[PDB]
């Protein structure tokens, strides 16, 4: 039952839009929204909602794909589905992350180009699940034709890293507290040859700090599950998380997580990856030592002195150092006086902070060590020629309390959104001019340069923070003052905080919303200083793992006569964006449907907010107004000559002699441009004549 003008979409105050002209019933649950006759905000919203209602969580929208978290297991990821999707062109199968992986694989061998699968989304949208599903597809496909084979190690690298780098947050039960770029290397002929992982900025603060509604890293609770009681024995620890201050400040148990089963999965991954018992037990020992380290009490003799060595002893053993030397490093750290040393004094406040810093440094360096070890086994020294990189960053997040870590996370999300903007809206139209195509530049209003420049550019939030660290008499309020004196009333995206709920220092108009930031401790977080007397002990440690985590350590440079976290983050992020530009990108935009992890429920305003700040509608219009398929006149002649037997003057006669809408294609300098769908008709016609 449908009428052309009686069925119309009308705006709403509670559900965004309620049942602009509606699309005919033939376009219900359409696999590509660039084929809809009417393209408007509720037409896209309702098609996604209609497909989502039938557990169709993927939908193409122009050249990229959208995906809505089902919050339930669906039978769409089986090896039957994997093997079936192999070879299938995008239009010859329903929308899926498997179809993106296979088509990126096809472009890689066809164009002899490296590919990238860039997966966007808010915290909990589904980036990590979709990333693991890309890796799954490639490994399952390569497998067709103790420590396991390359394909199994590739698969098991993610549960092993998730134990130490994932944690429960208010928005996600398995939140990635670090970004990763996985490169899957292929030979000249297309065989899977090798893989590597590059991790970016692990949330160190989480090791020793938790907000009310969140857990520390999964690993702590997995060990405390007691499913491996030999671990509790080895680590000299109890089975109660509330006995360790570093790990029990917020939540301790997650309903969706069986910590006991996960401990087995984690251990099994280290096994398949080729980790020795000395390696595994060493990592467990350090995790255990970090728990003990947090329980070390101190007191005044201002000067701190140990208040009971019981926990200090347990940590010193798992680490392999003298307990008394560890306590004297913490309390009286050495100061270099040429070839001699003088102890500095530390009050209880200072020793406590120093202990926390060393615990976060050990944990972070253990994660970086583990990644290196995974890479060393994934390095097969087999012939490689190309790669398909997959980017799984920490998603856009807004907590009841936003600190430096959230700015680093949300900044990366802004950067990745700008990458989408530049590629889809700037580079695409620039190609229409390059190929001599008739094209009026369309301003789609997709440019976050204002917010990006506010954070990364000189005299921006991060540049201000970087200089301020290099001042010994600089306080949190001098940093806030410099931030305000430079940006309030000058930077449109920098505003006064819009505040019972934790006090905020400033506001930031991010692409996905206004985030209230609190600048307390940003100066100390960016500097990241360590008690080098203890790190020196770490270098001499009798536990090979602890000695190697700190062997590369470069201390505070020697003084002469007469590097920050944010600086390294921008440096990494810029190196990432410049390298991604040399690849063919495939965008997968993940949409979190509702706040309460409810399977099948779709919050129309939350969905519409995402589709808007992502630029889904804008990205659909450019595909509809332009010519998404482009073929070189030589390659076109090679393949479609069969339809009706100079490369351009041949393609001109051939296309005019065929029975097609002659307005659906335009001629470029070196390529013939086709509109949406027309390429499929020519391939269908070639299939009719090849039989
Ligand atoms: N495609 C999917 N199918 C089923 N459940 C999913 C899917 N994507 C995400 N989920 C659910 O959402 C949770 C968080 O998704 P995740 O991929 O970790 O999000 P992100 O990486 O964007 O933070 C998962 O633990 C799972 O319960
Ligand atoms: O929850 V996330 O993995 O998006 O950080
Ligand atoms: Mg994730």
């Amino acid at each position: 039952p449908f009428d052309l003008k009686k069925d119309v979409f009308v705006p709403d105050d509670k559900q965004e839009f309620v049942k602009m002209q509606q699309n005919p019933p033939k376009f219900d649950k359409i696999e590509d929204m660039a084929m809809l006759t009417f393209l408007h905000e509720p037409a896209v919203l309702y098609n996604l909602k209609d497909r989502y209602g039938s557990w169709m969580i993927y939908t193409y929208s122009g050249l990229f794909c959208v995906t809505v978290n089902p919050y339930k297991w669906l039978p769409v990821y089986t090896p039957e589905v994997v093997a079936a999707y192999r070879g299938k062109k995008r239009s010859e199968a329903p929308p899926h992350i498997f179809s993106i992986s296979d088509n990126a694989y096809q472009y890689m061998l066809t164009d002899r180009e490296n590919q990238s699968i860039l997966i966007t989304g808010e915290s909990g949208a589904g980036k990590t699940v979709n990333t693991k599903r890309v890796i799954q597809y490639f490994a399952v496909i390569a497998a067709i034709g103790g420590k396991g084979t390359l394909e199994d190690q590739i698969i098991q690298a993610n549960p092993a890293l998730e134990a130490f780098g994932n944690a429960k947050t208010v928005r996600n039960d398995n939140s990635s507290r670090f970004g990763k770029f996985i490169r899957i290397h292929f030979g000249a002929t297309g065989k899977l040859a090798s893989a590597d992982i590059e991790t970016y900025l692990l949330e160190k603060s989480r090791v020793i700090f938790q907000l009310k509604a969140e857990r520390d890293y999964h690993i702590f609770y997995q060990i405390l599950s007691n499913k491996k009681p030999e671990l509790l024995d080895m680590l000299l620890i109890t089975n109660n998380p509330y006995d360790y201050a570093f790990i029990s400040q917020g939540e301790t148990t997650v309903a969706s997580i069986d910590d006991a089963e996960e401990l087995m999965a984690t251990d099994n991954a280290f096994d398949v990856l080729g980790f020795t018992s000395e390696e595994k037990n060493s990592m467990y020992k350090l995790t255990g030592a970090i728990m003990h380290f947090g329980n070390m009490k101190f007191k005044l003799k201002e000067q701190a002195e140990p208040d009971g060595t019981e926990e200090a002893d347990k940590s010193a053993y798992l680490m392999g150092l003298n307990s008394a030397d560890l306590l004297k490093g913490l309390c009286h750290p050495r100061v270099k006086v040429g070839n001699e040393y003088v102890t500095k004094g530390q009050n209880v406040q200072q020793v406590i902070y120093a202990t926390g810093a060393l615990a976060k440094a050990v944990y972070e360096r253990m994660f970086n060590w583990m990644v290196t070890r995974i890479n060393a086994t994934l390095e097969t020294k087999q012939p490689r020629q190309y790669f398909i990189g997959v980017l799984d960053i920490a998603g856009f997040e807004i907590f009841d309390f936003n600190s430096f870590e959230q700015l680093c996370i949300n900044f990366t999300n802004e950067k990745l959104q700008q990458f989408f903007n530049h590629h889809m809206f700037v580079l695409d139209q620039e190609e229409y001019k390059k190929e001599g195509i008739e094209w009026t530049f369309i301003d789609f209003g997709m440019d976050l340069q204002a917010c990006i420049d506010l954070i990364e550019k000189p005299m921006g939030i991060m540049s201000i923070l970087e200089e301020e660290c290099m001042f010994p008499k600089a306080t949190d309020m001098t940093f806030k003052a410099k931030l305000f004196d430079n940006h309030l009333g000058k930077s449109a995206n920098f505003q006064k905080p819009r505040n019972g709920k934790p006090e905020a220092h400033f506001s930031l108009i991010h692409y996905a919303g206004i985030v209230d930031y609190n600048i307390i401790g940003w100066l100390q977080k960016n500097k990241d200083p360590l008690n080098e007397t203890v790190v020196g002990l770490y270098q001499k440690s009798s536990l090979k793992l602890l000695s190697t985590l700190f062997a590369n350590y470069a201390g505070a440079d020697a003084p002469i006569e007469k590097q920050t976290v944010s600086a390294l983050h921008r440096e990494n992020l810029n190196k990432l964006m410049t390298n991604l530009r040399s690849t063919h990108p495939h965008f997968v935009r993940c949409i979190i449907p509702n706040e309460t992890k409810s399977p099948g429920v779709m919050d129309n305003p939350l969905v519409m907010h995402q589709l808007r700040c992502n630029g889904v509608l804008e990205g659909i219009r450019i595909c509809r107004k332009g010519f998404p398929n482009r073929i070189l006149y030589g390659d076109f002649r090679q393949r479609y000559r069969i339809l009706n037997p100079d490369s351009r003057k041949g393609a001109e006669k051939l296309l005019s002699s065929l029975d097609i809408d002659h307005n659906q294609y335009k001629f470029g300098h070196t390529k013939v441009f086709f509109k949406a769908g027309l390429l499929g008709l020519l391939e269908e016609m070639r299939d009719e004549r090849l039989s």
